[PDB]
């Protein structure tokens, strides 16, 4: 009920790491567009859904700390792989809905705690995200490289401010990391009414959850194809990259 608050200094949070590494750990953490709740197991995921009162059919997302973790876990084509690399190189926040590699999904289930219920959907897909904010990027990278563990997330209710997360969430969590100034510096040209509050999402799967086909630089009008389903931070740079990499794609705001 009482909760410890600390200020992020730009280096890896050792306190935040040790908490999420521990069984059932749950923290709040700053991102480029606001605040997220972060956990790494089924016990922590239950706490998250309860605290937000979130629909159980709406899964948490997978936070990637490197391109190596992404390629170990998700099915890819050479175009999709190349699409992500450019976002990595240029440091742009990006999320894509992909299927799991068969062997990765077996390992996933090996944990035995039944976490697949809360971070994949019924078709077996997840949203894999990169370059979402340094503070959380540092923690996800340590967990992966030094413990072989994954980290999962959902948004912390907020207008970009830590006092916006609300009383319920704040008392049910083990630690809150603050950095209001970091969040504000990301969009200095905007106001509270005009700033983006979420990141872009792109579907890379057809309606059954199967990977979209390879197009080819010389093809036209190929379907099924990539689909933008949520508008967000840097949408202008992302559509420019879509049109450089695919001759065929769709824009469908509000389909998630």
């Amino acid at each position: 009920s009482m909760t410890k608050h600390i200020h992020w200094d730009g280096n890896l949070s050792q306190e935040g790491f040790e908490i999420v590494k521990g069984e059932g750990g749950v923290i709040v953490c700053p991102t480029k567009v606001g605040y997220i709740i972060m956990t790494s197991d089924k016990k922590g995921l239950e706490r998250k859904f309860e605290a937000k009162k979130r629909n159980r059919n709406k899964p948490g997302v997978v936070l990637c700390g490197s391109m190596e973790e992404l390629r170990a876990l998700a099915q890819l084509t050479p175009e999709i792989d190349a699409f992500y690399q450019k976002h990595w190189d240029e440091d742009i926040l990006l999320g894509c809905i992909l299927p799991w590699k068969a062997e990765a999904y077996e390992k996933l289930k090996a944990y035995g705690d039944g976490r697949e219920e809360l971070m994949t959907d019924i078709r077996g897909t997840s949203c894999f995200v990169i370059k979402f904010g340094v503070a959380g990027e540092q923690i996800a990278k340590e967990m992966w490289e030094k413990e072989g563990r994954m980290v999962y997330a959902s948004s912390a209710n907020n207008r970009g401010k830590v006092e916006g997360i609300g009383e319920r969430i704040e008392s049910m969590v083990d630690l809150v990391i603050e950095a209001d100034d970091y969040v504000a510096s990301i969009q200095p040209d905007k106001t509270i009414e005009t700033r983006y509050e979420q990141g872009v999402m792109v579907s890379m799967v057809d309606k059954d959850g199967k990977l979209i086909p390879q197009q080819g630089a010389d093809s036209r009008s190929v379907e099924p194809c990539p689909v933008v389903i949520r508008k967000g931070l840097d949408i202008d740079k992302i559509m420019m990259h879509l049109s450089d990499q695919f001759n065929s794609w769709n824009y469908r705001q509000g389909e998630y």
